[PDB]
């Protein structure tokens, strides 16, 4: 077929299942959340928590789907009904190594189904309690043995991928020895042989010398708040997109349709990026199109507690909160419009 509506596999979108509902799970998970304390405020912040309740979740925006389980079945199927939609043939599921049974209930229940609608996952790995290379190597052998031969487990040109946040928490001397060719732990040429994306955070002077020295296929950004750091700041992306094809790398910009966390983080006001009825999430996707990349990836599915979420979300007035919405949009638009940008990427690609 060439409908124009099919599935693209060069593009990502961070995806959370950490969300807890009545129906399956015991507590609102995350949608009962703890309020950051200001790293710059006073001592004997006691911030509070917000319940989670009908009427005040851990987020700017309000679902449409509601105060759901990422373990319910039935919403796993809306999800990948959304991707459908938005033509993102990549999930990429965040993943905090909690070594728990519902954990792995949920990895399942994903990728089973993900593969009913062609949808791929990959994993997007967090700054979990003792992150090193030693038991990252031992966790990616554990993901390919687990899920490697499961249908929707995503290989590119043969190879998995993993995105890695916050990578520059593990110095590039201990990444070399999992990412070089000749590393003492390495994964070069073995089995479990993978495209590791690491975050390009600040300037090229410390980032350049990072990725090459830590062994990194490629590099992501992450943020969708314009400005934010250097590599989410669109106008570097020709420049690092350049350096990427000059130096044998995979540069996977992040778009994302805007930016607020007040809620959760009070006092990050200055981050906020407002969405414009669209026209951030055009701006920053039309950037990312023009940089020339082969990948791009979406801050984020799901992110309520960041705002930067493309599932629908609804109008909502609580006698505790007045939530933000799309405003003239209606709910499912940042699913279409990332369809219309998948469109013009694989024109450009
Ligand atoms: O401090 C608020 C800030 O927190 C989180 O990002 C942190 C870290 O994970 C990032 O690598 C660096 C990049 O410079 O920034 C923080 O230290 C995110 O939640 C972010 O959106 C938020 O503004
Ligand atoms: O997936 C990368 C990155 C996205 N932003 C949130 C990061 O997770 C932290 O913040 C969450 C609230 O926004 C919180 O629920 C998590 O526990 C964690 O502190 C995530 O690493």
């Amino acid at each position: 077929n060439n409908l124009g509506t099919e599935l693209d596999y060069d593009t990502f979108c961070f995806y959370y299942d950490w969300y807890g509902s009545e129906a399956i799970d015991g507590q609102y998970r995350h949608w009962a959340h703890a309020i950051a304390p200001d790293p710059n405020g006073g001592s004997g912040q006691n911030p509070g928590t917000i319940p989670g309740t009908q009427e005040s979740i851990a987020s700017n925006f309000y679902p449409q789907l509601g105060r759901y389980s990422s373990s319910d079945p039935n919403i796993l199927t809306k999800h990948m009904d959304m991707f459908v939609m938005a033509r993102t043939g990549v999930l990429a599921l965040t993943w905090w190594n909690e070594q728990d049974e519902t954990e792995a209930k949920r990895i399942g229940l994903i990728l089973d189904a993900a593969d009913k609608k062609k949808i791929k996952v990959c994993f997007h790995l967090e700054p979990y309690p003792s992150r090193n290379v030693q038991n990252l190597r031992e966790n990616i052998v554990k993901l390919i043995t687990r899920y490697g031969n499961h249908p929707a487990f995503y290989r590119k040109d043969g190879k998995p991928l993993f995105f890695i946040y916050d990578s520059y928490l593990i110095e590039p001397s201990e990444w070399e020895k999992l990412l070089s060719p000749g590393g003492s732990i390495t994964i070069r040429n073995t089995a479990y042989d993978a495209l590791m994306i690491g975050l390009w955070t600040s300037s090229p002077t410390v980032q350049r010398p990072f990725i090459l020295n830590a062994h990194f296929d490629g590099f992501y950004t992450y943020f969708a708040a314009t400005g934010f750091t250097y590599g989410s700041t669109p106008t570097n992306w020709v420049s690092m997109q350049k350096w990427a094809k000059e130096n044998g790398k995979i540069f996977i910009p992040s778009v994302g349709p805007g930016y607020i966390d007040t809620r959760i983080r009070p006092w990050n006001g200055s981050v906020i990026r407002t969405r414009t009825d669209g026209q951030y999430y055009d701006a920053m996707y039309r950037k990312a199109i023009e940089a020339g990349v082969s990948a791009i990836s979406i801050t984020s599915f799901n992110e309520w507690h960041e705002g930067s979420q493309i599932e629908p979300a609804v109008p909502y007035t609580s006698s505790e909160f007045t939530y933000l919405d799309y405003e003239n949009r209606e709910p499912d638009y940042y699913l279409t419009r990332t369809a219309y940008w998948v469109g013009k990427f694989r024109e450009s690609k």
